[PDB]
């Protein structure tokens, strides 16, 4: 399923919305 790399690209994502 969602790997390591998805949870993270999950906290990129709202990463996005804190950067």
């Amino acid at each position: 399923p969602k790997i390591l790399n998805k949870i993270l690209g999950k906290i990129l994502r709202l990463a996005a919305a804190f950067k």
